[PDB]
């Protein structure tokens, strides 16, 4: 489907960025 893919577009960076953020305040908070 063609929608899949207009969502998917966009969201295909948010779950980039988003990641970043958790992945970050968790190693910082370690330790």
């Amino acid at each position: 489907n063609f929608i899949h893919l207009i969502i998917a577009l966009p969201v295909a960076v948010l779950l980039i960025v988003g990641g970043l953020v958790i992945m970050l305040y968790v190693f910082h908070r370690k330790r």
